Formats: structure tokens, sequence, C-alpha cells
């Protein structure tokens, strides 16, 4: 019927003044953004573009990494702005840099280009893979085939199947970043034990960006394997934030008993990032 397309917009504002609401507690707060990026359109863009001035960084750069799934060239003129706001956080200007990305529309080409030489070399990094994940797209004539992972990935898989030639290829901090998670994607792929423990070795490497990222593919592989490096990384009071949040994020998705104690013991570290990934991952070991 003639109806269902006015219901939709009339739950996507209810569900955005939910999002836009700094009194919501932030689980709420999440399960509003979600839905939001689930539903899509307009409405939903504007509503989370809203919420980018919030005082939490993890909401703010789940807003960015939203709107890259999203892959809507709608939100790109925010993206733009939050990668140029110089008083964003890292981790939130990292994320709307991948996110343009991720939408795929070569129209970013000359900001990536621009943001690849930041002084944040967070900014700086995520901005050269975006380049080279556009450059691929426009080689390849568009997205690559569908993989096992519904996420829009920064790269695509490395052709290689052999787990160990990925985890040399992982580890070797001679090669580009980004010919380095195309392998990291092609581990996740693999799945099982031994690509989870080649992972899991990336939270011992150089860059901060990529550690995170690796970080990321593990809660998405959600193998019982990497808990113990998950946690200690975790629990590395000199670890950047960003890569401490994502894999707090990622123990929350694995949810299992080595998990809980980690969780736990940093839901009230000093780091604001770090406590609130904590929150949402023992939220999430709850309803595992
Ligand atoms: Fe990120
Ligand atoms: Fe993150
Ligand atoms: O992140």
């Amino acid at each position: 019927g003639p109806l269902g397309s006015m219901v939709t917009e009339q739950e996507v504002d209810a569900i955005g003044q939910t999002l836009v609401d700094p009194k919501q507690p932030l689980q709420a707060r999440f399960r509003a953004l979600f839905t939001l990026r689930g539903l899509g359109g307009p409405g939903a863009i504007a509503w989370i573009s809203q919420a980018f001035d919030d005082d939490s960084a993890l909401l703010k750069h789940e807003l960015a990494y939203c709107l890259g799934q999203m892959q809507d060239a709608r939100a790109i003129p925010m993206l733009v702005d939050v990668l140029q706001d110089t008083r964003q956080e890292p981790m939130v200007r990292h994320e709307a840099g991948e996110a343009l990305g991720a939408i795929g529309d070569p129209e970013v080409l000359e900001i990536l280009k621009q943001y690849s030489s930041d002084p944040v070399i967070e900014v700086a990094e995520t901005c050269q893979l975006a380049v080279r994940r556009l450059e691929w797209l426009q080689q390849h004539g568009g997205e690559p085939a569908a993989g096992p992972y519904l996420s829009v990935d920064p790269a695509p898989p490395a052709e290689e199947r052999d787990v160990g030639r990925l985890r040399e290829a992982l580890l070797d901090e001679s090669r580009p970043l980004f010919e380095r998670y195309r392998a990291m994607f092609a581990l996740r792929n693999a799945g099982g034990e031994e690509a989870a423990l080649a992972l899991a070795e990336g939270l011992h490497c150089g860059s901060a960006l990529f550690r995170h990222e690796v970080g990321y593919v593990l809660g998405q592989l959600q193998h019982e394997a990497a808990v113990p490096q998950l946690a200690a990384a975790l629990a590395r009071c000199t670890e950047n934030p960003m890569v401490r949040h994502e894999c707090a994020e990622a123990l929350g998705a694995i949810a299992r008993p080595a998990c809980l104690a980690a969780l736990q013991a940093h839901a009230d570290d000093p780091e604001r990032v770090v406590r609130e990934s904590c929150e949402v991952a023992l939220d999430m070991y709850e309803h595992e």
C-alpha cells in the first residue's frame, strides 16, 4: 500500500530523535544508529549526520562507519567536513576517510589524495588506502564479487589461498599497507584457527591503523583463538586508544569466558573510548 512509505519516514524520525539525544544511554543510541543504517535514505543520513558533535568519539566514529557501509553518495559532504575538522579525534577523522572510500564514488579522490599527507598518521594512512581502493574499483569495473561477509571492506581480499603465504604477506613490514590489508581480508575469509592465529600476530606489528584493522577483522571472524592476544592488546596502557577499542569490541563479539574478565577489567579505564567500548562489548557478551 501507499502508507508503508509514510510510516517508514515516521519510524526514521522517531529513531533519529533517540540517536541525537545525549541523554540516552550509549547502547540505546547504538541500537538507533544501526537501525538507521539499515533503513537508509536521506532522512536517515540527516539524523546520523546530526550526531557528529556528540562528546563520545566512539559514537561519532560509528556514525561515519555506518555512512560508509550505506554506500550513499548523499553522505559525502558531511564525511568530508568530518575528515577536514582537525578538532575531531583521529579515530573519527580516520573513520570518515575510510567511509569516503567505502562509498566508492571517485568524486572524493582529490580530497583523499590531499589528506594522504595529513600530519595525523592514522588519517594519512586511511586516505592512502582509500585512494588505492578507489583506483582498484576503477580498474576492476566495480566492487569485488560478494564474499562471505556483508561489510564493505577497505581492501579486496588477496588471491592467495595458502594461509601460511597469506600470513607472511600480512606480517611483512616492507610491503605497502594496501597489499597487507588484502592479505588480512583473505585470512578473515579463510577462517579457522590457523588464520585467526596469523591475524592475531598482526597485533604486534607496526602501524596503529593496521593493528586496529586486525582487531576489527578478528571481531568479524569471532574465533576464540584470538582471545589471549586481543585481551593482551586491550590491556596495553600505552597502545593507541583506537586499537584498544577495536580489540574490546572484538572480545564482545567472541563472547567466551576468557573475554569477560578482560572487558570487565577495563570498564573503568581512564580512556573514555576504551570504557565505552567495554560498556558496549559487555552488553554484547550479555546477548550472546
Ligand atoms: Fe576504524
Ligand atoms: Fe573502530
Ligand atoms: O576505528
